[PDB]
């Protein structure tokens, strides 16, 4: 498509991460409210997760369960909430430094950008042993996502690249895109396209599985863009954080 769509999200200020589950509903990082909200696929009404306690948050991620992962990047923490719960967790991820983006794969492994320590760790779901991936060379990485096959990937943001990493790997690659300059969200379709928020050229850009030709999607008048996310039917969310808005655009 060509006419990009603004969310009907109401009051956003500076909104960081985005996340979209398999029945269509939108998270929002709503970072200068510190909350998190969310619009159903066949809603136009926003509702405010019972989080409590977030300082700056930035990435949001959600599983199959309907539970929600927040990085609550002021207070160096990960605290997940699960579907109409009344109690927040906090994960035990230890020693964050302004932590970024977050991921959760198909079997609960939740993953946080380390932002501040320029690394990337995992925890699986029950454990309390948190894994450090084995990235070599980043700088102030933000975005992470993982498919369906759990590998890894990363904004490594102070080097303009992505970096992705199988699950036991210990040789990352860098993917062939182009141009990038200070990119922030990533996400993963199921062909195994990755979409990278180009933060400091305010579009959206993918590369498709096996290519090394990136092609920037037809998104209009973003401003600072921070998270990216890409639903079961190839539609692109954006956080167009300068805006106070998302916009989403259709395959």
């Amino acid at each position: 498509s060509n006419t990009q769509t603004v969310l009907p999200f109401t009051g956003l200020n500076t909104p960081s991460g985005v996340a979209v589950d398999s029945a269509g509903t939108v998270y929002v990082t709503d970072h200068g409210n510190n909350r998190v909200v969310k619009l159903a696929a066949g809603s136009t009404n926003q509702v405010t997760l019972p989080f409590t306690g977030l300082n700056t948050p930035h990435g949001v991620a959600v599983d199959s369960a309907g539970t929600v992962y927040v990085t609550d990047h002021g207070n160096n923490r990960v605290v997940k909430l699960a579907a109409g719960s009344n109690t927040q967790t906090v994960l035990p991820f230890t020693g964050l430094n302004t932590p970024s983006g977050v991921a959760v794969d198909s079997a609960g492994t939740v993953y946080v950008t380390d932002h501040g320590n320029n690394r990337v760790v995992k925890l699986a779901a029950g454990s309390t042993n948190q894994v450090t991936l084995p990235f070599t060379g980043l700088n102030t990485p933000h975005g992470v996502a993982v498919d369906s096959a759990g590998t890894v990937y990363v904004t490594d943001h102070g080097n303009n690249r992505v970096v992705k990493l199988a699950a036991g790997s210990n040789t990352q690659t860098v993917l062939p895109f182009t141009g990038l300059n200070t990119p922030s969200g990533v996400a993963v379709d199921s062909a195994g396209t990755v979409y990278v928020t180009d933060h400091g050229n305010n579009r959206v850009v993918k590369l498709a599985a096996g290519s090394t030709n990136q092609v920037t999607l037809p998104f209009t008048g973003l401003n600072t863009p921070h998270g990216v996310a890409v639903d079961s039917a190839g539609t692109v969310y954006v956080t167009d954080h300068g805006n106070n808005r998302v916009v989403k655009l259709a395959a």
